[PDB]
């Protein structure tokens, strides 16, 4: 076994250092600020929380309301727990209705995908 | 653009689904319990959480201090703070010394790779 990592493990490497691109802007990057947050939001996010990212102010919400420490900034575990409301949304559309639909979602979350 | 989706996003919901085959063992999958959680730490976070890996305690205390909701169980929110946890130990590693190394931790949090 050469590849010691796991998907899971890669996955969530992948997502820590890219994340921290949006919260290194500010240098060590320990957080996303109001800019950085709307950002990654803006940019990787735009898919899946694209409903919520056609308006600022619901970005602006998640921004400061999962700033439990409160400087108006999100640590990773403040952005994290943001990725566990994203994957509330992620459980509805785990419900493939390819299987037998009954109503049919979007892909991916709101995808068009061929 | 065909793939709507993006990096992050693509790897999130990898998490997510891969997370939730553990969880889903149950059936709803709508947690990870102390078995489930475990086998999902030992099988792919073995090598992120290796150290942690070769004791069964040290997971049961993420098992249940993690768990909020105090049912012995791991909600995606309670989980995905396991998930901000790993991230402090992957921002340990996001030091990375190969650009001018004072000291050397191992690959990817705890890897050996050629």
């Amino acid at each position: 076994m050469t590849s010691k990592m796991s998907q899971l493990e890669r996955n969530i490497e992948t997502i820590i250092n890219t994340f921290h691109q949006y919260s290194v802007k500010l240098g060590h990057p320990d957080t996303l600020n109001q800019g950085e947050f709307k950002e990654l939001v803006r940019k990787d996010l735009q898919n899946f929380l694209k409903k919520e990212n056609k308006n600022e102010k619901v970005i602006e919400h998640i921004m400061e309301d999962l700033d439990t420490n409160a400087d108006k900034q999100l640590s990773f575990e403040e952005f994290i727990m943001l990725m566990a409301r994203l994957t509330w949304a992620s459980h509805e559309k785990m419900h493939e209705g390819d299987e037998g639909p009954g109503h049919h979602h979007k892909p991916g979350l709101g995808e068009g995908t061929p």
